[PDB]
């Protein structure tokens, strides 16, 4: 009962019940002209001031969260796609929140690095707030999508004319690489965006997450997670569990 777990659990808990949107952040296998870019193809560290910052946030996170009882073969290429990645997705989050003028402190987030059993890496990102409803999930949806087919672009590493660049920007829009929770629906009918609970959300299912420590990564497992409040940021593996433990 470390004062880390008791306040990330008191944390969430009062956000037990704040309604917020449901992101994935993802990305898709491309062939451009016999030219292949995979989830790792996004390795250039941008040298703009802000991305630096959430970059060096992200391996601060990851290295205060890392066990060391136990030995950690995650690829190096892996960890370093996935700080990058953290530091384009927020990149996108904070852009959109600019355009809508929220003071951060405003807005309540969480952000989780994930390996699928199918898709690969993918990114989830809960985000809401008092400037935040439901009808307007749907352009959510489509600025973050904006942002990060944009940086997705400038980030990649493979060597693109500029007639492929603008195919994988289009590709990335096109196929939706920013996914909206949405209610079940038909492919005709409309869909309406679902909300989902804040805390709750976190505490009984990301938070019960296991945690990759091998390359390939373990299928379902998490990376590395953060938070508005960075309480979550440098929890272990244990003392996640222990946080759904107390939080129930
Ligand atoms: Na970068
Ligand atoms: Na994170
Ligand atoms: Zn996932």
């Amino acid at each position: 009962y470390s004062d880390e777990v008791l306040g990330a659990t008191n944390w969430l808990k009062e956000k037990s019940n704040q309604e917020v949107f449901s992101f994935v952040f993802k990305n898709e296998n491309v062939q451009l002209n016999g030219k292949d870019i995979g989830w790792n193809s996004y390795k250039k560290e941008l040298q703009e001031d802000e991305l630096k910052s959430l970059q060096r946030g992200a391996e601060t996170t990851w290295d205060q969260s890392e066990d060391m009882e136990w030995e950690t073969t995650v690829d190096e290429m892996t960890k370093k796609q996935v700080f990058i990645f953290d530091s384009l997705v927020k990149k996108c989050l904070f852009e959109v929140l600019n355009t809508k003028n929220i003071f951060p402190g405003d807005v309540n987030w969480f952000v989780q690095h994930e390996w699928g059993k199918d898709q690969g890496w993918h990114c989830h990102v809960l985000i809401g707030g008092k400037d935040f409803s439901q009808a307007q999930g749907k352009w959510w949806r489509r600025q973050l999508n904006v942002y990060w087919s944009r940086w997705l672009v400038t980030a990649c590493n493979v060597q693109l004319t500029p007639a492929e660049r603008i195919k994988l920007r289009e590709i990335a829009e096109d196929n939706e690489w920013v996914t909206l929770l949405t209610y079940k629906h038909k492919q005709t009918k409309k869909d309406y965006t679902k909300c989902v609970l804040f805390g709750n959300m976190i505490a009984y299912y990301f938070l019960t997450k296991k945690k990759i420590s091998t390359s390939p990564p373990r299928d379902g497992g998490y990376f590395l997670s953060s938070d508005s409040g960075w309480k979550t940021n440098f929890l272990k593996e244990g003392e996640r569990h222990l946080v759904s433990k107390l939080y129930t």
